[PDB]
């Protein structure tokens, strides 16, 4: 369903995100998705849809099942990005991250200033 910023941070760090990155992934979560995870946002311009509490793309990152071409760079049904067991979303945007950093996000640009400390979430 919906998350707040300190059950998003501690279920988070719960999966091994570095509490360095917390403010971050919870700036992005807000502005994706308002903590939702269940959301399949608006389709995109190239027919894309972004999945998820992270809202990550289903072009690049997951494979719809519903066939669509997919690089599938996560390696997972774009349906597992929408489950109330944030697990796969936070493995794969830790993946997109990993690989194309926080700018991988078109919300980073609001989320890459100096961000209140996530300390009193946990």
């Amino acid at each position: 369903k919906t998350f707040t910023r300190c059950s998003l941070a501690r279920e988070m760090y719960a999966l091994g995100v570095p509490k360095s990155e917390l403010p971050q992934w919870t700036c992005i979560a807000e502005h994706e998705s308002s903590y939702r995870t269940n959301v399949v946002g608006p389709t995109n311009s190239n027919g894309s849809n972004d999945y998820g509490i992270f809202q990550i793309n289903n072009y690049y990152w997951c494979q719809p099942s519903n066939g669509r071409f997919s690089y599938n760079e996560c390696h997972l049904s774009c349906d597992a990005l929408l489950t109330d067991n944030i697990s796969n979303s936070v493995t794969c945007a830790r993946k997109i991250k990993s690989q194309q950093g926080w700018t991988a996000w078109s919300t980073w640009k609001y989320c890459s200033g100096s961000l209140p400390s996530i300390n009193d979430c946990f």
